[PDB]
């Protein structure tokens, strides 16, 4: 984890607060420290201590797989990674306790649409703010590169037929 990265992980984390408490006031949630849903009462106005910061936890966790791992790849990449994590605890937590098969036990190429938009969701939002700050990340002519690659697979394949001839 970078100096400059670390910085902007409380700031990030302030910003998705933000937003959060943006859509909890749309919703209309007040201060209270009894715990309630029903009564629409919460001591950090759902969201409690530890699930005000679950969110915010594995930033530097997608921090650590980008920088050992374009914008579409990373994105889809860490949606990959946001539900192969679930699903590494859901599979962990099963086999310890041995209870039934959940359908999301099945690889990332065979999931429901709504299963990767869930996560694909986080995806977005954690990467918005990379671009706004100005952090130019990938995943870590073409054409005429190919040919070439052709025309060399060609030249092979001529002393091949050269070798033969002279047969």
């Amino acid at each position: 984890i970078p100096e400059k990265l670390e910085y902007f992980i409380n700031k990030y984390a302030e910003h998705s607060h933000d937003k959060w408490s943006m859509d909890k006031l749309a919703n209309g949630w007040i201060y209270g420290e009894i715990y309630s849903d029903s009564s629409k009462i919460q001591p950090l106005m759902l969201l409690s201590e530890k699930e005000k910061e679950i969110y915010r936890w594995p930033i530097k966790e997608s921090l650590k797989t980008m920088l050992a791992w374009d914008l579409h790849a990373m994105a889809e990449m860490m949606a990959e990674n946001y539900h192969n994590i679930w699903a590494k605890k859901k599979k962990l937590e099963l086999e310890s306790k041995g209870g039934g098969n959940h359908p999301l036990l099945v690889p990332y190429d065979t999931l429901t649409a709504k299963e990767k938009a869930k996560d694909r969701e986080k995806a977005q939002d954690i990467f918005k703010f990379l671009q706004i700050s100005g952090y130019v990340v990938s995943r870590g002519x073409x054409x005429x590169x190919x040919x070439x690659x052709x025309x060399x697979x060609x030249x092979x394949x001529x002393x091949x037929x050269x070798x033969x001839x002279x047969x």
